[PDB]
């Protein structure tokens, strides 16, 4: 505890996770676990950084982290991928994904004994998934294709959709976080329907938003000129930002917004410019530099999330209930996950759908919204939401990302063989 | 009292700071006071970014924003062209930096019939130099390499060096931040020993030591193959930092540290000869990413900079001593810089001297030191520095950087098609 509270705090996060990443590369093994170990050393362990300072670093890194990386995300996304497998993905992504959420919902409340609203909230929270851990195995262990763009892409659209569902099963538990069209729509039309209807208002809306703005300021790079150095990078995280906090400003998902434009700039080749080849040359360079620049800010992100949500964790609670967080991440990672895929049997063969549901693990977005249930708490104390609850949730949450990364990414040198 | 919301304020921030660069670039007008009548708007007329808030940010953007800004800067050196040109930017960075200081702080204290520390304190301020906004109007007018060459080298070494002279006449008033080795000297020697004496210890200690993590860091990438996205922007970060907090902790000058450990970085083919060509390539393309970068972050941190020295302002005091800290800052432009810089043309004929001494304006680092004895006032009370002083300061500085960058970039050709 010799170290400054704040800065060299910050520092240490940002120290510890790159040589952590350093030696994730090297070692072979998954960023995730070795970060999450890395924050439980300089966090409960050796009580360098407080959970005080998890918190209030986590409350921006939250925001601007979870943004950017939605942001750079809809960058490295290609439409003509998604467009020849769209069916098994947009289904999966508008009912599966709610399906689990259910169905992890339910097998929360019935081993913690609470609410089936609470257990809403862990399923929303760990609705998101993050197949970027298997990626550096599946090239070199040469998976086919057709499943890694869908397992991708799936990700990728369910991120922000992740973060509305939590958004908004919070809203339900906590009267003043929720505002303005919620609150009324819910009011005049119960819970349920005019939730139902708040989601399909928000999807639509950011949506809209989103391209929107992304095809607004795409004409705008070339109507004014924007190309060089420094002024595509400032102009297009400030164009990410804009969609964030006008979209959230009508109150609508602007993680979304923020998504959504990012695949607008992220695939401007199919936006029919009819435009000269010097511009376009040039503007592939921008782009690049941008997509850079914005990436590196969503690895330092990513690092700063997982270390943070490693050094927020207390290892009481969690040692208290191993047992059932372990049930419960067997539980959405074995039983709630294949389940909630069963449209994707149609288009898909057994093992092949097997496969696509059983593989995919948790990762930075439920690691990023792990905090939020109680750190709200702390703050809006409700009967609903209590300290406990929150405590609960973080460390159920934390033991599935764990759990799923680790078993998820062990077990598919043999499943690739057995299929 | 804070209103708006914060998340919403440094976005708001960002936002207008990127339109007033476009508009800035476009228009050809210096980026300065458009980012600062940019915050301007924004700041005191319609009270979107609140005083006090804007303090707080600045607090955090001076210590990230000047340390991530000197470490960039630190990689634009040449050190065939340092060497090709020593004694003059050595004279510079030294005899004239601290002569300038000296002087301007006279003046400071002529006018309003200030204490020395306090003089020293706004001349140690704008010590420093941006020759940013001359770039432009130097590369189209074809202006001679050598000047701009010194000119920039100068402003490279004597960024960081300003804070220094700054924090020695920061601790000279307040009796917290003078910390360990120059609390001994000052209680053993006094003011002046002590402050020289903790002036060398700091810049020799903070120059060795930016060696020593620049060469270790150079090692460190060459062997464990940092050279791809994303661990060379990253660690590239981390040391940038690592120098500052362990130069801090050694009470010198973390932000010298950062300086010359990109000095050491941005000269990575001197370190050794007969290396691999290949390893060159590798090296190159890291170095180059980490750049771009920094740099990035570098120019937003420059927007945030100027933007929010624009937000903080007032205007009634800043009108009521408008022509006092206009006296003071022609005062620096036509009397102090020059003075300070007589012994260069040793080197150089009258009308280069002249054009080096008339054009080094006052940019980012004087604007980013323009509240701190300001926001040291409001933390802590001393019967030295005030309020209103630190308000005068303050106020002294942003009149001394817009009139200085304004006329000193206005006057180029005019000035250059009579001397050269
Ligand atoms: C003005 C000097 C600051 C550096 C400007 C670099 C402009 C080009 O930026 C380039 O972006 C590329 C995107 O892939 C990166 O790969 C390169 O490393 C980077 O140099
Ligand atoms: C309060 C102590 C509770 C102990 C629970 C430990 C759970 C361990 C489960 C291992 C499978
Ligand atoms: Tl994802
Ligand atoms: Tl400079």
């Amino acid at each position: 505890m010799i170290e400054l509270s704040l800065a060299e705090a910050l520092f240490l996060i940002l120290f510890t996770g790159v040589i952590s990443m350093l030696i994730s590369r090297r070692t072979g093994i998954s960023y995730v676990p070795i970060f999450i170990l890395t924050g439980l050393v300089i966090g409960p362990l050796l009580k360098l950084i407080p959970r005080d300072l998890a918190h209030e670093i986590f409350d921006f890194v939250r925001v601007f982290g979870l943004v950017i990386i939605l942001f750079t995300e809809g960058h490295n996304l290609s439409w003509r991928l998604l467009k020849k497998n769209m069916p098994t993905i947009v289904t999966l992504d508008t009912i599966g994904l709610i399906l689990t959420a259910l169905i992890a919902g339910f097998i929360f409340k019935v081993v913690f004994n609470s609410s089936f609203l609470l257990g809403f909230l862990f399923g929303a929270i760990i609705g998101a998934t993050d197949p970027a851990t298997l990626i550096p195995l599946f090239r070199q262990y040469r998976v086919k294709q057709d499943i890694e763009t869908v397992i991708v892409t799936e990700s990728i659209f369910n991120d922000p959709l992740g973060i509305v569902l939590t958004l908004i099963a919070i809203s339900m538990l906590v009267p003043g976080y929720g505002g303005g069209i919620f609150s009324t729509l819910s009011e005049k039309l119960g819970i349920y329907a005019g939730g139902v209807i708040y989601f399909l208002y928000n999807v639509s809306v950011s949506i809209s938003l989103g391209i929107f703005l992304g095809i607004l300021g795409y004409k705008f790079i070339k109507r004014t000129g924007i190309f060089d150095f420094p002024e595509i990078e400032a102009f297009s995280l400030s164009l990410a930002f804009l969609g964030f906090f006008i979209g959230e400003r009508l109150d609508a998902s602007g993680y979304l917004v923020a998504t959504v434009t990012g695949i607008v700039l992220g695939n401007y080749k199919l936006l029919k410019p009819r435009e000269n080849i010097r511009i376009l040359k040039r503007l592939q360079r921008a782009i690049e530099k941008e997509v850079h620049f914005n990436d590196t800010l969503a690895a330092l992100a990513t690092i700063f999330i997982f270390v943070l949500l490693g050094a927020e964790m207390n290892l009481e609670v969690i040692w208290s209930n191993l047992g059932k967080g372990l049930l419960v991440a067997l539980g959405v990672m074995i039983l709630a996950r294949p389940l909630a895929t069963l449209p994707l049997l149609k288009w898909w063969n057994f093992r092949e759908y097997l496969f696509i549901a059983l593989e995919g693990p948790r990762g930075v977005v439920p690691s990023a919204l792990a905090s939020l249930p109680l750190s709200l708490a702390l703050k809006y104390k409700s009967p609903l939401l209590t300290v406990h609850w929150g405590e609960i949730i973080m460390a159920t949450v934390v033991i599935t990302v764990l759990t799923s990364v680790i078993v998820e990414t062990l077990w598919i040198p043999i499943l690739k063989d057995k299929l």
